């Protein structure tokens, strides 16, 4: 695109699209969730119901403060305790076809924004070092 | 603009860290509670030596059998901690900044004898950028 189109786009355009975002399931226990954060080397992901709507963020800060202990790491309680418990639910949201701007903004104070279709279909994540990238080139040149 | 890194970073004294030969108990710990998911690793001078984080804890300790979580504090940040890091310097350009923080999340500010003086992070960048657009 050219910089005069690049206000113009939408968030969909620019998106990682979920079929190459990680993700886990409300209904996971904690010690899924943590192997699928330190498998794909993310510090934290999405989290959806079984129709593919999101419900919250789960990270691995959230996971070890549920198993630091007083006296030991208590990692007897990742298989105890599920996502739905301790996952992050205030979040933002963005539309597949939302001014990018508005993507521009949210994630001044949020290191991705997680986008869904109009029926609350999960559809991607909006990232800052996409964000970044692409201002990269409309600044410079 | 004229604007430098060092009108916009984060100053040292605000930035949460660990020092070398912490152990990665320790510093997981640090993370989880400021909630922070990377921070600077520094010695007793002050010096930056590296950077740490809840992934590459994690993967350190990721094991074929189980997540070996005693051996946390058997390992120091330094043998897990990354330090091919850039660098910025406190009079460099915002524009330098704005480069290098499309791979990283933040980038360390430190003099000619590795003092550290504060991070250049994503979002003292995007804040700048919204007013420049808007
Ligand atoms: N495999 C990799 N290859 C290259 N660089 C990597 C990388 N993993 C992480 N990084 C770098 O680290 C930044 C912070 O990653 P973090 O996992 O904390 O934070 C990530 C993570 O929470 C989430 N995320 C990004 N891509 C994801 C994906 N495909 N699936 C799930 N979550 C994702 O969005 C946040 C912001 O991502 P963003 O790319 O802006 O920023 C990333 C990227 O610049
Ligand atoms: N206490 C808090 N208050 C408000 N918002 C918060 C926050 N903690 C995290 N966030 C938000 O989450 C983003 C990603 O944080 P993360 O810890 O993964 O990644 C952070 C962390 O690795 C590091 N960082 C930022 N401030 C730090 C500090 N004071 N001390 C140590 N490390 C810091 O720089 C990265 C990028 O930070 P940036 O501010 O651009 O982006 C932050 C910020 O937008």
């Amino acid at each position: 695109l050219q910089s005069d189109q690049l206000l113009e786009a939408t968030v969909g355009q620019f998106m990682i699209e979920a079929d190459k975002v990680a993700h886990v399931q409300v209904g996971n226990n904690l010690e899924h969730a943590l192997l699928v954060l330190t498998k794909t080397g993310y510090t934290a992901i999405p989290v959806l119901d079984p129709s593919y709507r999101l419900h919250g963020l789960i990270g691995t800060n959230m996971i070890m403060n549920s198993i630091f202990g007083l006296e030991r790491i208590e990692f007897e309680k990742l298989d105890q305790i599920t996502v739905e418990e301790v996952m992050l639910t205030d979040i933002p949201r963005l539309h597949i076809n939302d001014p990018i701007m508005k993507g521009f903004g949210m994630v001044i104070n949020n290191g991705f924004v997680c986008v869904e279709n109009d029926e609350q279909v999960f559809e991607g994540i909006f990232t800052r070092r996409v964000v970044l990238k692409e201002l990269n080139k409309h600044i410079r040149s």
